[PDB]
């Protein structure tokens, strides 16, 4: 199949973009090959990875948000050539690099902010992912630590977080990218 096969013309665009060596990309791909036969994972595919690495709590509404950032041609499938994109910023990328990768998670409906609601629904998703916990106090919930960190970001105060905004108020306060272990 078109899939299942490794192009030159992928490799050179990969080499170009990426930080792996062509090396590296065909031991790559070979590995993606193996735990995808047809070289497409599906969403569904994508959570059920998530599940084998997080077995008590649920990941899929985490797993959703990260596959759309890797579909980043939005055709509703992971293909070879977006999975080493996205290993390469998330793995190997700088810090910018990194910190633009996580906006992209956190805006959700891309429309180029993140919103207090847009936040507390990655939250949320790693919540589930790791282990819910209870809050006995109204005021030290995660919606509100998270607005707080939210509040001291959005510096012109407008309810919603520039790309500018986020990184240079990640590079103070770290924590909503540490969540990703993008910090
Ligand atoms: O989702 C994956 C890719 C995938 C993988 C498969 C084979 C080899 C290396 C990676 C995987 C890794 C770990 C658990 C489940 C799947 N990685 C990432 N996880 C995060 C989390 C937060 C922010 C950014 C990222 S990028
Ligand atoms: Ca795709
Ligand atoms: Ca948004
Ligand atoms: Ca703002
Ligand atoms: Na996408």
């Amino acid at each position: 199949k078109k899939n299942s096969k490794l192009k030159q013309d992928t490799i050179d665009r990969l080499t170009t973009d990426t930080y792996f060596t062509e090396k590296e990309i065909r031991q790559w791909h070979k590995g993606f090959l193996k735990d995808c036969p047809n070289g497409l994972l599906t969403e569904q595919g994508f959570i059920k990875i998530y599940k084998q690495f997080f077995p008590d709590g649920d990941p899929s509404k985490f797993a959703s948000l990260v596959f759309r950032v890797f579909d980043e041609n939005n055709d509703g499938a992971i293909e070879f050539e977006e999975f080493i994109r996205a290993l390469s910023i998330t793995s190997r990328g700088n810090l910018d690099e990194k910190l633009h990768w996580a906006f992209r998670l956190y805006d959700v409906d891309n429309d180029g902010y993140i919103t207090r609601e847009e936040m507390y629904n990655i939250v949320d998703a790693i919540y589930q992912m790791v282990g819910q916990q209870p809050q006995t106090e109204d005021e030290n919930t995660p919606q509100k630590r998270v607005d707080k960190i939210f509040d001291q970001m959005d510096k012109n105060h407008d309810d919603r977080l520039t790309l500018e905004e986020f990184r240079e108020g990640s590079k103070a306060d770290p924590r909503m990218v540490q969540a990703l272990s993008l910090g």
